[PDB]
């Protein structure tokens, strides 16, 4: 069984992390050779994936440690530009670990088509119409694609939504709910609400416009649980039952103040959006059916839930739609998506939908744990401290040293650093 | 600056590299960080993140007819999927016949949050705030003299409280800072946590929180486009009847969350791989932009899409958008400087207003495109 903890995984060297990463997984030469190397994504591989390409672009790739999902350790590539991401999500899932690591779950992967009616004077009546014509048209649907039912996926229902009174006319919307399996779904459910569109029409009498799917995956959701103990947060400074209830403070804080929560949901994608982009999915889909879902109450609000239990311990979940593929597009074109998939050992779509939410939990508890006690500045502004050299007007030589000056006075500011003059 | 690029598209990487070379004059040094695979060298980006094993590419494309208030740009753009760069190439070609793209911005400014608990009397602590706001800007500005020194720093305090929360009354303060060329996160929350103990003496209660808000509205950025019904013209509908059917997917997006979700995933496609090519932190974009579409209440359409009394289909987008040309990782990554020099940008505003413009052309292709679609 595979180990995750990594000690001194932070302090080895780019090439000496990749080779001990290569012993745990049992990685060949040419796994080894596609991350020491640059160019990994092949010119015309990257001609073929968008239009107008001049060349290709890199951001640092790297593994978070100590992740631990329903009692199976799990290595994490995570792809991003910031600062102490990887580092807060390594520590929070080591504290995870004590207390039996994270506990995950999911939905069936179902999507939303939408099928847009208009022309209509009737839309209500339209709409029990299409409602009592249910099973006729998830047939229809469902012989457009006979490989995706052998795989186990297919429309499974239907609902119909009506807008009687906009600034264009009466509406009616009819979704098709449609398991993916694998896939992301994008161009699985498009196909099915284009072959439904001429029936609905028929039965309707009106005029069908958009046929496209809806980002807002409410009914794909995932789900992650962790508990942390007191014991485990006391610091020098300030004890572990104090820095729990600041904790709670800021999750009310969240609750309340959409200010907060926009901040706070996006502490929960810095983990999140890393490992899509790993994986080669598509962050956007991802970040639009969050912060979508966020406010499906008229409120915008967490994510996350954080609470104290009856033992005094802090317990965290986070559920959201979490639509992703393993399947399709950029996720088997790209040499480092498909590597990235085989660190993590994901067999479904689901199964990696669940690290996803299980590593954004773990961010927004280091947000959390950080801002409740000694700022977000210490620890983050440290791991910075060489971005604020280049900043100050070194950037030579006189940068990956000038930071250690900063850190030392533990003051990584801008009017610090350039104290070089 | 000539934008155009004719026979583009069809064309090799390598005579694209050319191409953009001989338009802008850059460097062979230039030309070589895209030419030659590996612009990020592993000590760079071992600096960068923690537990750093590789690097991870992504095609690094370049949009064409872009234009923003009479000038001609080139626009940068990094992503994995599709029909984007194409989608916004080709409405930024439309909109060069009706004068470009019109765009404007507010005062690089953002919020920074300090959280105070345990206050007693909060309404009053609020106002004993206020009254001595000049202290605590005061404050703030001394630990960042170098934004002072180039027109920014704090300018403003405001105080919201929030008296009911499972948790009691929180009293909130917005520390105002004008960040200038930068996204402005770290250099708003080293002032919050700089204050803090100042307005802790002032309030008499517990500070907790010291964080910059993403929901950045005071940093908006605008753009305009128009379309006439004549360039619209497909094959089976008129282009009166494409306007027509552009303003009925709109306000679907407008009443129906489930569309608006989408609507506004379509906008982001144009905006990410412009803040991913320039280094700029797309969470923070992300969660400002679908937070401000949900100001009212209810989660609705970024941009908006209107008939004028020509006839003309006129399009916006007002949404947060803080940025950086300094700071982060901007000053970091060789390419993410390449694409500001592609740019051309003076201000990260003016990188702001350039992003909004892809956004809303990514949106009207999408839109477009989905209402000429026969069935
Ligand atoms: C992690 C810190 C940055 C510094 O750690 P420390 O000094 O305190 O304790 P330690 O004993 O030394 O390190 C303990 C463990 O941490 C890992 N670890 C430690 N250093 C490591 C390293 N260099 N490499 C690898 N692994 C490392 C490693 O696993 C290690 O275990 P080990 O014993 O070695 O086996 C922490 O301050 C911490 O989490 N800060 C929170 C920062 C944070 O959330 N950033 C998110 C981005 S901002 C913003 O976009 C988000 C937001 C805030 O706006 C959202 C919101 O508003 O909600
Ligand atoms: N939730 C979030 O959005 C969040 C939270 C925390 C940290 N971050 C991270 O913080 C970073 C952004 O912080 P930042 O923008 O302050 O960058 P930065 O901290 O790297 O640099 C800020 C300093 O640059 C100096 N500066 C010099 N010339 C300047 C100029 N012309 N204009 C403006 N500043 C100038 C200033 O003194 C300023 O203090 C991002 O990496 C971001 O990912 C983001
Ligand atoms: C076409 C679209 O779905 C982009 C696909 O990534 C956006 C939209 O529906 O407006």
């Amino acid at each position: 069984s595979l180990d995750s903890r990594l000690p001194a995984f932070r302090n080895l060297s780019p090439a000496a992390r990749l080779d001990h990463i290569g012993q745990l997984l049992g990685l060949s030469h040419d796994d080894v050779s596609l991350l020491a190397n640059a160019g990994a994504l092949p010119m015309d591989i990257a001609n073929g994936m968008i239009e107008n390409v001049i060349g290709t672009f890199e951001l640092p790739y790297a593994v978070a440690s100590n992740f631990q999902i329903n009692g199976r350790d799990v290595l994490v590539p995570l792809v991003v530009e910031e600062p102490s991401i990887v580092a807060a999500a390594s520590y929070m899932a080591k504290l995870a670990r004590a207390n039996g690591g994270f506990t995950t779950s999911s939905s069936a992967p179902l999507m939303h088509a939408q099928v847009q009616i208009v022309g209509i004077q009737d839309p209500l009546n339209a709409r029990l119409s299409l409602l009592r014509r249910k099973d006729e048209i998830i047939e229809l649907a469902n012989r457009k694609d006979q490989l995706l039912n052998s795989l186990g996926g297919g429309c499974r229902d239907i609902e119909v939504h009506t807008f009687a009174d906009t600034p264009r006319g009466p509406m009616l919307v009819a979704h098709l709910i449609v398991d993916v399996r694998d896939a992301m779904g994008a161009n699985t459910v498009n196909t099915m609400a284009e072959a439904v569109a001429p029936l609905m029409e028929a039965i309707t009498g009106g005029q069908v416009r958009l046929r496209i799917l809806s980002n807002l995956a409410d009914l794909r959701l995932a789900r992650a649980q962790v508990r942390i103990t007191p014991q485990q947060l006391e610091t020098a400074e300030f004890s572990g039952e104090a820095v729990i209830e600041g904790i709670l403070d800021a999750y009310a804080f969240a609750a309340v103040d959409p200010y907060r929560a926009a901040t706070h949901n996006k502490g929960i994608m810095n983990g999140i959006d890393p490992l899509i982009v790993a994986t080669g999915n598509d962050w956007r889909a991802v970040e639009a059916g969050a912060h979508a879902y966020a406010c499906r109450s008229g409120h915008y609000g967490s994510l996350t839930t954080w609470e104290k239990d009856n033992n005094g311990h802090l317990v965290g979940t986070l559920e959201m739609p979490m639509p992703v593929g393993l399947v399709g597009g950029a996720t088997k074109t790209h040499p480092l998506a498909q590597l990235s998939l085989r660190i993590l050992g994901v067999k479904t779509a689901q199964a990696l939908a669940e690290i996803a939410v299980a590593v954004g939990l773990a961010q927004n508890l280091g947000a959390m744990r950080a801002l409740a006690t000694e700022g977000i500045q210490r620890g983050h502004m440290a791991l910075h401290a060489r971005n604020i050299a280049v900043v100050a007007g070194a950037r030579g030589d006189e940068v990956d040293w000038v930071a250690r000056q900063l850190v030392e006075y533990h003051d990584v500011r801008a009017d610090r650093a350039v104290a070089l003059l």
